[PDB]
């Protein structure tokens, strides 16, 4: 029962320990149940030095919940590569036989801190993977797709799935006035709707990367790439009644279904696939390959397979190890670049911003943080360091010394002299800009482009009829509470996905409205 | 439609805006849902100000949630004094015919932010009173009572009820292991496991100060009371299986039942009455009289009324005005006291210093934290420090010029030459200590202290059959999934309550259990 | 090499000498340290330069609150060497015959801020960690065995009055001498203050003191009060007033420059620790009241007992992970050593680990420097950036069924119900008369000899020599210059009040000086 995240997962650590208490010093703690007073009947006295210690640290145990995703828990394990992508990735963890340990982290997205898990939400899937060229995070959820195009909306979106300023409650008629002013977020609200808004466990859903990547072989050759994390449990979900019900049976259902599965040695297990377009494919493709709220189709691109990962680790210590993860899509490494969907460039600005202040400077020193490999860098000092560069090594580069510099530079000097090292592919080998200027623009109109089209296609080609009327039950339901302003905005809104689907969800609405 | 708390809710207030965004230095915002990119298909830009600003902020919104009582809510509202209690304090907000802005925060205890209002579990009951002589909080429970009589042991307690560091769990056998080897804990267990575990709303149950604290008149001399809030709106609870299925239908039920009340003119009242012991009563008294385990007959002590409450006002703004209130028994003001009980006196210093780390080292400065008479302070700086004094007013005291020093001091110098004061009355005027030295000792033992008499009193004297057979049910309910090693333990505590209850107990859960 | 016993501690968190290129803080390799990615030549710098934002943001953060007061100092790392016996008088392990245990030491100055010169005129910090088989032990000392105050309730009002202006940042001559003179309880302090040693020339050359009374107790339970002394084998040695400000100009990191010099250069200074014992039942009679910070115990009536030496021979590997967060706490102490009825203490008891939870994060205890030697043993948990959390599955609360366990008084299987007690708790201290059975604010016990001014007095008409006389009342009138016409007489009368002399000496060349 061992696992290649033991290594991880044991830093930090402290030993069993037995005896007696000691103080944060180390001294021995003379009672955990009385305090010293003045007398049996007099004053509490200042200087319970223990006392004072207990109090001041249990009040200090909380820290800011991540917004979104406050909700979730995890696990560790291990990623296996079964096949031979090394035409298209250079990344060290995806070549040939490689084993590569892995951090998990699963969540709901609108609730805070104890909010039940199966509230109806998108779901967080959000992958570490401690590799030998540093840690590569694949932050992803259960959907392929996602509400919105422009990461300028993303705040706007969440306030909206979250709670009024006035009374600190959650809002119908907010979630849909701002869903129906915001079209583009037609498709996942399609999919959120559906059977897939309530899956049963963290166990029994797919994860996505959702993004369009790009992959960047040995030989500097770029392809774009999509993620799919296919579950070996299969999609099993609850209704939207039974989703309820759990929730008041148990807030924590799925965390602790997941704590249990691996207690029971029942590994969960996906498998890791990939969708490949290749670069020239991408300016004709029917839909803008780059636009997050539209998928490519499988039939145009089927999945091809990378590998599998299971997860067979439980923390040690949940708040340490998955409270203080801090998963980030800017954790790319060699072999793997970022793409021009907007939303993804957001993100990769957003995820360390919010980790510095709701952890603290230094969160990357902390165990679960910290790559296999040594981190060599120039930043120093912070709150809370604990860890520092070897002594009197240099602060800054270039210097006459030999800590070095990056890998274009040649450690000497600034690359002063007009120096240039030309296209940045470590970030991405961009397509063509489509202008010269900065600009804000619609994203480049491709042949079947609109806000509308896929999640329709859901509904008219993929969903059985009992899919279809679930979907129509659950957003009637979803949408109870709104005001007579925002229901024919609701009304439009389904009817353009789909007349038969607007009919019958106005049609159950106003049965229910009573 | 007015309020006596309009002054203070109305304090921080933007008035109504139209027209376009700004950004944060107040220059116009281009766009709210496009970022800027260098071409259409181009990388998004660094320099787009707007986004990285709205972007950043949203990153910070979250703060650490208090601990304990994360989940919460309140409204504001007025104090009205109905009864001459004069003659037994000075306090103003309690002279006759005062009538003083009010706030107050109702929560759970061991819940997160996001957890549902309908979890078994105590309700904090917090009040501030905007007093002419400062703010006045009482911070109580819908108890009279309490689980504990130590401060030293309050982070052990509220450890228990929270979750397990291995796996994020709440758990069962820690709840009942914690309990049953800490039986000071059998009041307010055998409270908290009986219908009022669960009551409806935050408007149908009672509150208390549960501590007895001490009121001082014009001449100086003190008596010991107790606070009771007595709802005009009656004691109104769900049954064990009710609270769950409200908890999965409306995690926020009376969070959204206050604010509907509020908004439908249907405002809450509590009468407000104290029970008052003489100053030479204490010591002789059935039970310890300072005992927060211990309450006080009122058939040895009736209920004396004082005047009532009304909540008239919902917040203006939740996160602000609510999330950021900083209640804490150590805002007494003169007329008040506190007394030997050692949780108390551990409360004293433990608000203040979680609320320095929580909110801020300015707090107090912050709109609903301000009294309504001027701070005259030497404090000074600390992060985000909104309000300064008068311009080249004096840093320290004492000194020559005008800004002061306490009311006990002259004004101009440090109180050498062997100047004493006397008795620290605005603390308390205090009981016989009944020793001379620093000691961990316990409570000075009255005839009928123990742990487990007053419960059983409850339970053999007031409770109705139904009442006493729920009880057991709920009880046997709570047991589920505590451990083997738990089991006899749990059996005898609720033997030492009352013989006839711990049976009842036993049977039940031995049905329930496999 | 020269070794140390402090390697242990001052190797914990440092990272191998690295080469070749640098990394991202996820481990991935850094494209360049030089150039930052746009979108072409002349283009806009892109939002996704990862290390760009990464760099800039660390940078961002790197400053951290400066301690109030003592922001500027500097430290090193060392040993102490017991030679005497005293386990007569305490059980603590770090004092027994023969131990050897490692050390960490920070000197500083009081009111100044981070980049203020070491030689300003003032009070020097000297605090002591002992890393001890008990815990730490720090003695948080001065280089004066007295202070300023006898009341914590009065610390803010002279850190404030010896700091800047509210209005405008500047520091102030008349707020200093208005606080002193309406507070005379400083005479004492401010009378060493103004002398020759408010401007010794290095860390080395002064000595150190607890200052404060504290306790000691010995195995069988028997307390005795103890002040401790460290007296420097390098002697004191002092700046006059006009050098001393030359060289806070020359080299503002003067004493932090010259304690690296001598330990890089093997030149490890030494103090010899030595403490004054006073029997437990001397204590009411003593002619000063023992437990006035502002009294210092006569030497001739308490003399130095020998206990060791400490040397100072490791410079830290790294300034700020090692010197600037360091946690000094005057309470943490250890089994053998107990408190006093001094107020001063009694409030620094609670005010150190208070800003150290602010200045440093909840978690600072398990920073490095500030972990003990063995294991800690606490149900404490979470808070900010937690590095160290116990094994999996220990319990988060006590009394429990597992065996982590619970206070030593405790039988760590219940909650010490049934009206248990544990009586005197003499790990805080061994305590005297209370002289009063209420909440009370009341002078300290009077004494024969207490007033504000006899001590100072004493110093200088008994103990100074002719130039350090005549230096003190120079150095006086010199710090006099600034303030107010009517601060005037109230200095005036204040140095009177200590000695008629020095007074008459002071408002002599405070004259000749304005006008
Ligand atoms: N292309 C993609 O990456 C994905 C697309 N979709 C949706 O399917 C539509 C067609 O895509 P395309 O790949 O061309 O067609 P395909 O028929 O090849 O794929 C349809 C996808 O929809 C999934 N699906 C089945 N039931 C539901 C449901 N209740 N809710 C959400 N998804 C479900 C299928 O999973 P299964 O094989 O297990 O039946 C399958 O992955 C898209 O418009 C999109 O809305 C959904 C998931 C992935
Ligand atoms: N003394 C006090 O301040 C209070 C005591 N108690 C409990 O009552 C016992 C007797 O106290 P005493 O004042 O001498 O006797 P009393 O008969 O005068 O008061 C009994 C109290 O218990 C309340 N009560 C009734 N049902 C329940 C229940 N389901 N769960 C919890 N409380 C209930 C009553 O409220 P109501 O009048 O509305 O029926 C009343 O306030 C005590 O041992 C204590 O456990 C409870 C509340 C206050
Ligand atoms: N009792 C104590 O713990 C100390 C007292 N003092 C001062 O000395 C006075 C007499 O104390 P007592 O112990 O009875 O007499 P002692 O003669 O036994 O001791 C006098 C002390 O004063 C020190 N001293 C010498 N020059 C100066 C100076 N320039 N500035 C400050 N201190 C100096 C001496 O150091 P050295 O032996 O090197 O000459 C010695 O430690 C006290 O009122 C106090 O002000 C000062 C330091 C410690
Ligand atoms: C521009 C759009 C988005 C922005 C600005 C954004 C930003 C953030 C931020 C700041 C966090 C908190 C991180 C932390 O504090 O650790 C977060 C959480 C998270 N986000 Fe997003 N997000 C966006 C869209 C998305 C998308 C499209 C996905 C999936 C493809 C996603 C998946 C997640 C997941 C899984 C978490 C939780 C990670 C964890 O478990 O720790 N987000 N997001
Ligand atoms: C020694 C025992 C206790 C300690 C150390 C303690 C400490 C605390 C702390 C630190 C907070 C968070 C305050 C904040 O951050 O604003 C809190 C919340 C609260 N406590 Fe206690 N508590 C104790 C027992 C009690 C008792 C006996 C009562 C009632 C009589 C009580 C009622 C409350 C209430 C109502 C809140 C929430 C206040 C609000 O709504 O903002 N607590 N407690
Ligand atoms: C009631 C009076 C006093 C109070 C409230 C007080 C409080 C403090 C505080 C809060 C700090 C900053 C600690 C940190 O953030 O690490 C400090 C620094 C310091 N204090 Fe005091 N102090 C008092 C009097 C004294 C006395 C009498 C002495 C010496 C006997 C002393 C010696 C020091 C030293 C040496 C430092 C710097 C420690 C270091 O180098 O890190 N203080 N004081
Ligand atoms: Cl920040
Ligand atoms: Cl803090």
């Amino acid at each position: 029962e061992k696992s290649a995240a033991d290594q991880i997962v044991d830093r930090g650590m402290r030993p069993k320990l037995s005896g007696n208490t000691t103080r944060h010093n180390g001294a021995p703690v003379p009672s955990e149940n009385i305090s010293a007073t003045a007398g049996p009947q007099g004053p509490n006295v200042l200087n319970d030095i223990h006392l004072i210690e207990k109090l001041a640290h249990f009040n200090r145990e909380n820290v800011p919940e991540r917004i979104p995703h406050a909700k979730g828990h995890g696990a560790f394990g291990e990623l296996h590569i079964t096949e031979d992508v090394s035409e298209y990735t250079k990344a060290d963890l995806f070549q040939p036989g490689k084993v590569t340990p892995l951090a998990v982290r699963f969540s709901t997205v609108a609730g805070e801190q104890g909010s039940p898990d199966t509230w109806r939400d998108v779901h967080g899937f959000a992958l570490r993977f401690y590799t030998e060229e540093g840690n590569y995070d694949i932050v992803g959820n259960n959907t392929p797709t996602f509400f919105l195009r422009d990461g300028m909306k993303f705040p706007d979106f969440i306030h909206s799935q979250k709670r009024l300023n006035k009374n600190g409650l959650r809002d119908a008629d907010m979630q849909w006035d701002f869903w129906t002013r915001a079209p583009e977020s037609a498709h996942q609200v399609t999919y959120l709707m559906g059977d897939r808004g309530t899956p049963k466990t963290s166990r029994h859903q797919d994860g996505f990367g959702s993004h369009t990547f790009q992959w960047i072989n040995a030989e500097g050759k770029p392809v774009w790439v999509k993620y799919h994390f296919k579950t070996r449990q299969g999609w099993d979900c609850f209704t939207d009644a039974e989703a309820a019900k759990v929730a008041g049976e148990n807030a924590d259902y799925q965390r602790e279904d997941l704590y249990n599965a691996i207690e029971n040695g029942d590994f969960p297990i996906w498998d890791v696939k990939v969708q490949i377009m290749p670069f020239e494919d991408a300016e004709n493709y029917r839909w803008n390959p780059f636009d997050l709220t539209k998928t490519w189709s499988q039939k145009d691109y089927p999945l091809i397979p990378v590998g599998y990962f299971i997860l067979n680790r439980n923390p040690r210590n949940f708040f340490a190890q998955i409270e203080q993860i801090a998963l980030d899509p800017g954790n790319i490494v060699p072999g793997v670049g970022l793409s021009p969907d907007r939303m993804l460039q957001a993100r990769i600005f957003a995820y360390a911003d919010q980790q510095r202040y709701r952890i603290g400077a230094n969160y990357r020193d902390l165990p679960v943080n910290r790559p296999i490999n040594e981190v060599n860098t120039y930043s120093r000092e912070g709150s809370m360091q604990y860890i520092f560069d070897a002594e009197g090594e240099p602060s800054y580069s270039p210097n006459r010394y030999d800590k070095g510099a990056g890998y274009l530079d040649n450690g000497t000097d600034s690359s002063s002299n007009h120096t240039s090292y030309g296209q940045a592919d470590d970030i991405y080998v961009n397509p063509d800009p489509h202008g010269t200027d900065l600009v804000r623009a619609a994203y480049v109109k491709h042949q079947d482009d609109d806000d509308f089209i896929q999640p329709g296609i859901l509904y008219r080609e993929v969903l059985d009829e009992g899919e279809k009327e679930r979907l129509a039950d659950n957003i009637s339901n979803a949408m109870q509470g709104i005001s007579e302003a925002t229901e024919p905005r609701v009304y439009d809104y389904w009817n353009n996905v789909d007349e038969n689907l607007g009919a019958r969800v106005k049609e159950l609405y106003l049965q229910k409205k009573a």
